[PDB]
C-alpha cells in the first residue's frame, strides 16, 4: 500500500472529483460534522477504494470495509452498523449488490440512524452507479463519478510509483507506459512493475523506450494498451457476430465470462477508446478495431 495515495493532495488526477469532495471534506471537518454520504462510481483501478480511505483519514475517524456479496444475512450487517463509531465511514465496494434483506436494513440506519446507531458516513463504490436502487441512490448527497485518466495523468502516476521502486525512468518511457494504461491507474502502476523486471534482467541504469517496448511484448500489449482478452473481445464480435450487432449475454457466453465483467470491466474503455460501441440490437465494433488489428474493412 506504499504507492497508495495517503491524502488528496498525493491523488493525481480528477480534479473535479477532488475540489467536490475537497470542499465537502473541509466544511465538515471545520464544523467537527459527520460528512454527508458519498457515493464512488467509475470502473476498476481508477482510485475509489483510496478516495474512501482518504476520506476517513481526513475526517480523523476509523473506516470499516466491507464487501457488498459478502453481507448475506441481515445479522453481518446488523453487527458491522452497531460497530460504527460516530464520524466513522462504512465503507461498502460493490455496493449494488447488496440483497434486499442487508440493503432494506442499511437503508434504515440512513433515514434516522436507527435499525440506536451512532452517526456515521456511508461511502459506497460501485463500477456504475446506475446499478444502485432508486431509494439507496437517492441517499447519497455526494456522487462522485470518475472517469479514465489523461495520459499526461497517468504519466505523472507512474513517474511516481518509479520514484517510489527506486528506479529512473526517461519521459519518453513514462509516456509509452502510459499511453498503454487503458487510462487506468492500477494498470499502469502494474506495468511499471513489470517494466521495473526488464530493467533488472537487462541490467539498465534507467527505463528507457526500448526497456518498456521489450516488456510490452513479453506481456504482450499492444501499441492501444489492449491484452489478449480485449483482442479476445473485439475479435469474437469481429470473426464470430461477423462485427455485430451481438447482445450482450450471446457475447458473454462466447467469452466463457460472467456479462457484468465483460460490461462493466472490460467494455467501458474499448467504448471509450472508440473500438466499440453500443447500439440498441447489441454491441458492434467500429472501423478503428478492423484497422487496428488488422482485419480487412467488409
Ligand atoms: N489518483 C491516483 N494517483 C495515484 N495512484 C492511484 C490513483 N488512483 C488510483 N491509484 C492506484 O491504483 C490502484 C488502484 O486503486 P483503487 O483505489 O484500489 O481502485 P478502485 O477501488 O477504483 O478499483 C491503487 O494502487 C492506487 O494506490
Amino acid at each position: 500500500q506504499f504507492l497508495r495515495p495517503k491524502s488528496l493532495d498525493e491523488f493525481i488526477g480528477q480534479e473535479n472529483v477532488k475540489k467536490k469532495l475537497s470542499l465537502a471534506l473541509e466544511a465538515a471537518k471545520m464544523r467537527g460534522e459527520v460528512l454527508d454520504h458519498v457515493l464512488l462510481a467509475g470502473p476498476p483501478g481508477l482510485g475509489k477504494t483510496t478516495l474512501a480511505h482518504i476520506i476517513a483519514s481526513e475526517l480523523q475517524t476509523n473506516i470499516h470495509v466491507t464487501s457488498g456479496p459478502v453481507l448475506v444475512k441481515q445479522g453481518d450487517m446488523a453487527a458491522i452498523l452497531t460497530s460504527l463509531e460516530r464520524g466513522d465511514v462504512l465503507f461498502i465496494d460493490e455496493i449494488h449488490r447488496l440483497n434486499k434483506a442487508v440493503e432494506e436494513l442499511l437503508y434504515s440506519a440512513i433515514e434516522d440512524f436507527q435499525i440506536d446507531i451512532q452517526p456515521f458516513t456511508l461511502v459506497g463504490a460501485t463500477v456504475r452507479s446506475g446499478l444502485l436502487s432508486s431509494p439507496l441512490r437517492s441517499r447519497f448527497g455526494i456522487i462522485l463519478e470518475l472517469d479514465f485518466y489523461t495520459v499526461k495523468e497517468l504519466k505523472e502516476i507512474i513517474k511516481r510509483a518509479a520514484s517510489l521502486m527506486d528506479v529512473e525512468i526517461e519521459d519518453a518511457a513514462a509516456e509509452m507506459i502510459a499511453k498503454r494504461s487503458r487510462g487506468t491507474p492500477r494498470i499502469a502502476i502494474r506495468l511499471t512493475k513489470r517494466v521495473r523486471d526488464m530493467l533488472t534482467v537487462v541490467k539498465a541504469d534507467r527505463i528507457n523506450t526500448d526497456i518498456v517496448l521489450k516488456t510490452m511484448e513479453v506481456l504482450n500489449i499492444d501499441d492501444e494498451g489492449l491484452d489478449e482478452f480485449d483482442r479476445k473481445i473485439l475479435k469474437t464480435i469481429i470473426e464470430i457476430y461477423r462485427g455485430g450487432p451481438v447482445g450482450l449475454n450471446a457475447l458473454a457466453a462466447s467469452l466463457g465470462v460472467e456479462a457484468d465483467t465483460l460490461s462493466e470491466v472490460y467494455e467501458p474503455y474499448l467504448l471509450q477508446a472508440g473500438f466499440l460501441a453500443r447500439t440498441p440490437r447489441g454491441r458492434i465494433v467500429t472501423e478503428k478495431a478492423y484497422k487496428h488489428l488488422k482485419y480487412e474493412v467488409p
